């Protein structure tokens, strides 16, 4: 069905209104391509009676972008048909661009991806200043690239350097004021009522001030020189050139390829180069992994996928944090970012006041960077009130414990506070591994007790792992689910079990690298395989952040938990490496020494005496084997959480692995890595199963795939 209504006044200015009936948002589906074709074909058939075009929308947004439902189904053999589709898109925008008549975009809200590309094919872009309006080309975050002329036009507008670093490489979303300054928007208006009138007025004015250049883009005139001069030069871009190697993620380098190759030719050939690289990424497996995680899975979580279905909102009044530390003091800051009053408690009043001081050091740094205002700085600190008296906790309807990880201590910390807080107060616990059901026995109201696991530093980490105990009510689960969306963080819901999900899966990752070291692998190759696999932090570097002595008793609870069941326990080969590192007095960053040497709180080089300790060099496995040993460990462990019921959806698994433990984004998550694996022996789950058995026959039975993956 049609998606664009045709409006023409007496002056001769046609108004194309993009009103897609099949949804609330205009999106580059097959229906739009049908409409824009017949709408651009009419502007050429009535060329003699039209003196200008206006492109508007009838939604709260302008245009949302490409049809991700169809792009994620694009098989590699569809590469040729995909090339023809985007060519048809750009041919319509190129004809509209060269009518010889002015064309103005009346941007009335969000204009993303395909939407900004439509507006870039215009000669003038008027945008409103409405709260929530965003503009940009964010398809790089999905492993794609601006294929509707976004790459070709932005390079012609700002040159290779500016267009790539600002808009294309990172897919930055802009507010209309920031979009006008960089050159993405030519004029601003107050409200949407005056968007269309200001467009026709600008057309009337341009038709007499620039009667020859009207409708002629700056890069179609005779003497055109691209800004920055026409053209592998990865030295001028910023220090974020780790994405330009294109090794795990091919999208950033492919964009730079289409840009640099498109600057040496004319506009029409530059466009076709853009189309060739677009069909290359779209039909790839990396783009499907990213389309799955950072579009489908994210929206499913922010739409309440894990949240219980029939619970309403319970507004929060006052919050209480039991224990101010690296997490407790950070918990107070993120909560005080919103209008939530925060009461902080610790052992002594100075220990509670010290926790607030750390929250003030972040605001002082933000003032030096001009992030917010001074009146907003004093108002934020006016919501944090540290104390050592429990009477201040009276009136708190949301408790977040963050004391020392001690079971009999947390039963005492709540025993002091459960009678003084509100009868409907949430008894939230922030524990790394202690079972929630074993912690709720210390409070009277077990139905309101719940686990709320943050990640340090709290101000930076966007994930909150909500752990549900056996007694936890679904209403308290929803009240925490809403609190997470209020602090700007993403929630996942986990059933109570030893290791939860985020610490259990990251354990198999750090235990795999420590295993190789005990087997006799060069410590440089372990960090190389980690970096090449796409982990933001190499595993030995991550093993010094998490304390080794903290990881010691993690291996003591598991051993005695299997022996209590009357069975023989099988130790992980990494356990011997930990005990060896503990014998040598190197326990991690906190102690000041670990796999890396540390000085003044910074990370120096790897420990020189490490190679002699583990006879490094005796084991030299293939680099892909090392890469796949760490990835398959997390993917198999994630699968066993879905079997045991620790997780209830792959979307939580995928988003949990990415935003929580640093799983490589190109995999799309630890669950997606099973259905999206690709090796020299195939793609998909069967190929994942075959590769798993290959690693198993060589290294150990821990790589054997569970039954749920077989048939
Ligand atoms: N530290 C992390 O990065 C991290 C990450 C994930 C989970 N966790 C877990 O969540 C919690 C986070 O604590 P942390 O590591 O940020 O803090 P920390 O261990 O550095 O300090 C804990 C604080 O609790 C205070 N405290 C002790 N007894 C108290 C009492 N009776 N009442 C009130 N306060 C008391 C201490 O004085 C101290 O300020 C711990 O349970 C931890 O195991 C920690």
């Amino acid at each position: 069905d049609n998606t664009i209504q045709w409006d023409k006044d007496a002056d001769g200015i046609v108004t194309l209104t993009m009103d897609d009936p099949s949804g609330s948002t205009n999106v580059m589906n097959e229906a739009y391509i049908e409409s824009m074709g017949k709408a651009v074909d009419r502007l050429v058939a009535e060329k003699d009676s039209i003196t200008g075009v206006v492109v508007a929308s009838a939604k709260k947004t302008f245009f949302a972008g490409g049809d991700v439902k169809t792009m994620i189904q694009a098989r590699p053999e569809d590469a040729g048909d995909v090339f023809n589709t985007v060519e048809t898109i750009k041919r319509q925008l190129r004809t509209l661009e060269t009518l010889g008549k002015p064309v103005v975009a009346a941007i009335n809200g969000a204009a993303l991806g395909g939407g900004l590309e439509i507006a870039l094919a215009c000669h003038h872009r008027i945008a409103a200043d409405v709260k929530g309006s965003q503009l940009g080309l964010p398809e790089v975050t999905l492993g794609l690239l601006p294929g509707g002329g976004g790459v070709t036009r932005t390079v012609r507008m700002f040159g290779i350097q500016n267009a790539f670093v600002s808009v294309l490489a990172q897919g930055t979303r802009f507010k209309p004021a920031k979009a006008k300054e960089i050159g993405l928007v030519d004029e601003l208006v107050a409200t949407v009522e005056e968007l269309v009138p200001a467009a026709k007025a600008w057309i009337k004015e341009e038709l007499k001030a620039n009667p020859d250049g009207a409708g002629v883009q700056p890069w179609d005139k005779k003497g055109y020189k691209m800004p920055g001069g026409t053209p592998i030069l990865p030295s001028f871009p910023s220090n974020l050139r780790k994405q330009l190697k294109g090794a795990p993620m091919p999208a950033p380098r492919a964009i730079l390829a289409a840009a640099v190759e498109g600057a040496q030719v004319d506009f029409d050939t530059a466009s076709r180069i853009e189309s060739r690289y677009f069909a290359s990424l779209v039909t790839g497996q990396v783009a499907k992994n990213m389309m799955q995680a950072f579009f489908f899975d994210l929206q499913a979580i922010n739409a309440g996928g894990s949240r219980p279905e029939g619970i309403g909102k319970t507004p929060i009044k006052r919050i209480g944090v039991l224990g101010a530390g690296m997490m407790g003091a950070g918990i107070a800051y993120v909560s005080a970012k919103a209008g939530y009053e925060v009461v902080l408690k610790d052992v002594s009043l100075e220990a509670a006041a010290k926790g607030k001081g750390y929250s003030e050091k972040l605001e002082a740094k933000a003032l030096e960077r001009g992030r917010t205002t001074q009146e907003r700085s004093d108002a934020l600190l006016a919501r944090i009130t540290p104390t050592a008296d429990a009477a201040d906790f009276k009136g708190v309807d949301f408790v977040i414990e963050a004391v020392f990880e001690n079971q009999e201590l947390k039963h005492k910390v709540f025993g002091e506070i459960e009678d003084i807080v509100e009868p409907n107060a949430i008894l939230g616990s922030n524990t790394s591994t202690l079972p929630i059901t074993g912690l709720a026995t210390g409070v009277k109201r077990q139905e309101d007790f719940i686990g709320i696991h943050f990640f340090s530093p709290v101000d930076k980490m966007p994930l909150v792992e909500i752990i549900k105990g056996e007694k936890t009510s679904d209403e308290a689960l929803a009240r925490v689910f809403d609190y997470t969306l209020a602090i700007g963080k993403t929630p996942i819901v986990v059933n109570d079990s030893r290791g939860f999900f985020t610490s259990r899966v990251i354990g198999t990752f750090v235990n795999e690298a420590l295993a190789m070291l005990g087997e006799g692998v060069e410590p440089a190759s372990i960090e190389q395989a980690g970096s090449q696999a796409g982990y933001p932090a190499p595993p030995l570097q991550l093993s010094d952040e998490l304390n080794l002595e903290l990881m010691h008793k993690i291996a003591v609870a598991t051993r005695k938990g299997v022996e209590d069941a009357g069975g023989t326990y099988q130790p992980h080969p990494a356990e011997a490496v930990v005990e060896k590192m503990i014998e040598l007095g190197r326990s991690g960053r906190l102690k000041g020494a670990g796999f890396y040497e540390y000085a003044d709180g910074k990370r120096s080089g790897l420990w020189p005496g490490l190679r002699e300790t583990f006879k490094s060099g005796s084991s030299q496995p293939p680099l892909q084997d090392m890469i796949d040993r760490m990835l398959f460990a997390e993917a198999l462990e994630t699968q066993k959480c879905l079997d045991e019921g620790v997780l209830t959806s792959t979307a939580d698994a995928n988003i949990g692995s990415i935003m929580g433990i640093g799983f490589p984004p190109w995999t799309g998550g630890s669950a997606q890595f099973i259905v999206g694996y690709s090796g020299p022996a195939g793609t998909g789950k069967a190929a994942f199963v075959a590769r798993a058995r290959e690693l198993a026959a060589a290294y150990g039975d821990r790589f054997l795939p569970p039954e749920s993956l077989l048939s």
